[PDB]
């Protein structure tokens, strides 16, 4: 104990404990947030926000990891705090999982097993919410928004030349 060179012979203070619980922060309570104002934008080229190849994915928008996904093409992934899972954001600011994002009855959800910075989806709290098109889920402290190709039917059309 006291190493990394005992010639450091400072401390801050005194102390110890500073990481018994996983990191709080920024969650869906006081920022980020702010008013309900929602993005209606595409994927640039677009592809990977329609998506119905038998894979949905919500992306966290931003919050403080940012730039993640849950991987939904398995039937479940863990989302949070991953050592091993698929959807870890930060891996630090979790209670591993916020929620495991299920597929039953077809449909992916989040699984609310409760966040260590707290969750929220569309600013309400719940158990399992659904995948779904534009809407997006707050697991710690992280604004995930999810998208696919499921939404109103499939009619599929080849048909578009004026």
């Amino acid at each position: 104990v006291t190493d990394m060179n005992p010639d450091i012979e400072k401390d801050q203070t005194s102390d110890e404990v500073t990481v018994e619980t996983t990191s709080v922060f920024r969650a869906d309570f006081l920022s980020e947030l702010d008013a309900p104002a929602q993005a209606g934008t595409e994927s640039a080229v677009s592809g990977v926000e329609g998506l119905p190849p038998g894979s949905a994915l919500l992306v966290v928008k931003r919050g403080p990891n940012a730039g993640s996904r849950f991987l939904l093409d398995q039937a479940i992934t863990s989302a949070g705090r991953h050592p091993d899972s698929d959807i870890f954001l930060d891996d630090v600011t979790v209670s591993r999982r916020h929620a495991e994002f299920r597929l039953e009855n077809n449909e992916f959800n989040v699984v609310d097993v409760g966040s260590l910075n707290g969750t929220y989806v569309n600013r309400e709290p719940v158990d399992s919410a659904v995948l779904a098109n534009g809407d997006e889920v707050q697991i710690g402290k992280f604004r995930l928004v999810f998208l696919t190709g499921p939404k109103q039917g499939e009619d599929d059309g080849s048909t578009g030349g004026p």
